[PDB]
């Protein structure tokens, strides 16, 4: 096939999730704190650079499609499976509309402006469809917008990652020094809440599977690749830092910005496309989505994330917490989780006895990625946690719409 | 055999654990609200009494031996089995630890008294091993006397049930009228938030199985008599309230209240050696309990269960939250949840076509109980559900110990 992708063009959407939505925000998220602070990131990317591992080896066995459903298709695979899924979609779509108002706001001014009244609104709902009929021509199609428009935010980012480099200069950070994160034990707690919670995606390339050339070569790359890029390309721009505080061709930026998220959102609904248009399939949803008008893609899913992304998107219009930490919002983010938690026993007791030997090695990174998982989750939200809890209670009463596996019976 | 119980000590230890160690408490986790306010008993009956029945009505199918677990172990049954029992095991140990401290308490003077120093602690250390052993001798022991000292406890109780309604009289509490409680909408959660975190056990006739007579007909009659019973003594009991607010004979209810904790703990402790001694049969844990020392009980199990109860019980000496909602202690509650909400799940993917015919009648109690189940969760400490996660995201990271399962696999 060829009308299915390639490496460079899911690498790309893998660091182009990942990279992403978070940047142009990441150092004011550690300026109120508590920045540098690097540990934080020394860190988090360990843990983070483990889960992309853990995801990276697991698509190298079974890939997949999903992925990060097939595997929890075997930790149970069954209601597991239908859990993992629905609460991992119900999380790359809710994930969108929180991103565009984002999106539309860093050309909050620049053409268009105007983006205020009901405008703003009206015109994210506008966008959110781009994108799904961008994978409707898709998905070779969307994943290559994608590709384009990451590359293009890549101009600022390692813009100063080596021209950032040779500017400043210098002893200033040192000035800035550690600090106002009060003292190692607990201030690395200011870069881990936030660090963390802006690495999401690793799966992507474990969750295309059908939609690249070779799993079991592309895939892997693609995930360590996306995430190694991820990861540097965190570093070397909040090191771009000397004290400040306070929150001609600048202008290329407060656009290479909303760029970032022009390739995003269509990748994102992407896997919303598949991790579950898949679960479609090899068992429940219920589907529906298939029907997969010929030739790949799933007209009617990406057409079904089209009207529910809208419904919530104009009455989240508007409050819902007017940003990030939505109450909404960020679920949709402690959801992805449960999915990494999963992949992570699926990684094991699918290697029963690993399909690779020399195994206190395996049996370690994936004891990470368990730690990031979880660690991820212990320091967040009280109430935003608990809400992920009463999903799955319910998730899982809506096995009563399900009545129908087995396992063990009388 | 007959050294293994029989229906009227099981209905009287599924009634003494429900009843139980909240009852003297309850008026007043209902006066400092949020009083009568009667609805949220009636919504509360309705609810527990339905997952009385999913119990009732599944350990009629099979019983068990656990239960709460064989069912789990056919809505997976490993993984979430394994989850379902480590979860619940470790929330009936934990339970007692913040009992006694409690029961103790009921007989804080008279006699010994002393009860405040080291004291306490000691003196609550020293009981728990006065039923750990009361259960080697055991279960048929252990039953016997619980059914005696929860008797014991019903002198006061329907002692009002009955005598209490010669007595008052009358109108005053029609003084002490409804309000306090802010309007039907949402004053109802006061007693809900309530009635409801005391009312859990309902479990245990399901999760004898093995210590009881016939399991298929004792056992059913075991919970709905408990319950019903418990319900009934809470509502004619928690009616004797004319208006009072501010928090010879009646020194027999001083004691006749610790006297309710004489039998619990030994029932409690009775079904932490069950829902785990099982699942180190069945499949995994790991075991050890086992062993058992020839005929019934499990030696080991309950031995262990002092070890550990106490290694808390003397931290908990002491603050932690120095009484329930503990952040422990009620974690310890939520946790038992989880397997009410696979109990309501299993009786259903097992009922894969109902053992029963008329079936628009089940589909419906057990979609109460997942009411019950789910509702009880999301009225309830932001904080306290957020951890009852993390334990389940952890418990899951522990089948990195238990890397040796199966289905659907490569």
């Amino acid at each position: 096939d060829a009308h299915k992708v390639g490496l460079i063009p899911v690498t790309l959407m893998v660091s182009g999730n990942i990279m992403g939505s978070g940047v142009f925000l990441l150092p004011a998220n550690l300026a109120s704190t508590g920045g540098i602070a690097i540990y934080g990131w020394l860190v988090t990317i360990i843990g983070a650079l483990g889960l992309s591992m853990v995801y990276a080896k697991m698509s190298f066995l079974d890939p997949s499609p999903g992925g990060s459903y097939a595997y929890a298709r075997r930790c149970f695979g069954p209601f597991l499976g239908y859990q993992t899924n629905v609460l991992y979609w119900l999380a790359c779509w809710i994930g969108n509309i929180a991103m565009v108002v984002i999106g539309v706001g860093y050309l909050s001014y620049f053409f268009p402006i105007l983006k205020d009244p009901l405008v703003l609104t009206i015109t994210c709902v506008v966008v959110l469809w781009i994108f799904v009929l961008l994978n409707i021509v898709g998905p070779k199609m969307i994943t290559r917008v994608q590709a384009v428009a990451t590359v293009l935010a890549l101009i600022p980012i390692v813009g100063i990652a080596v021209f950032g480099w040779f500017w400043f200069r210098g002893e200033t950070y040192m000035a800035a020094w550690n600090v106002s994160g009060l003292g190692t034990f607990g201030a690395i707690q200011s870069t881990l809440n936030v660090t963390l919670w802006s690495f999401i995606g690793v799966e992507s390339a474990s969750v295309a599977a059908g939609v690249v050339k070779n799993p079991k070569r592309n895939v892997p790359i693609a995930t360590i690749g996306g995430v190694l890029i991820a990861a540097v390309c965190y570093v070397l721009s909040t090191t771009a830092i000397m004290g400040m505080i306070p929150n001609t061709a600048g202008a290329i930026v407060s656009f290479c910005a909303a760029a970032g998220c022009l390739g995003s959102l269509g990748g994102w609904t992407l896997l919303a496309g598949q991790t579950a248009k898949a679960a479609a399939d090899d068992g429940l949803f219920p589907p529906i989505f298939a029907r997969v008008n010929k030739a790949g893609t799933p007209v009617a899913g990406l057409i079904i994330v089209g009207i529910l992304m809208t419904i919530f998107q104009l009455s989240s219009i508007s409050p819902n917490a007017t940003k990030e930490f939505g109450l909404v919002s960020s679920v949709s983010v402690i959801f992805t989780l449960v999915p990494y938690l999963y992949t992570c026993a699926a990684l094991l007791l699918l290697g029963h006895g690993h399909f690779g030997k020399a195994r206190p090695a395996y049996l370690a990174v994936t004891t990470i990625a368990f730690l990031y998982c979880i660690w991820a989750v212990v320091g967040s939200g009280a109430k935003e946690v608990m809400w992920s809890f009463v999903t799955l209670m319910v998730i899982t009463a809506m096995y009563a719409l399900n009545y129908n596996r087995l396992h063990k019976n009388p």
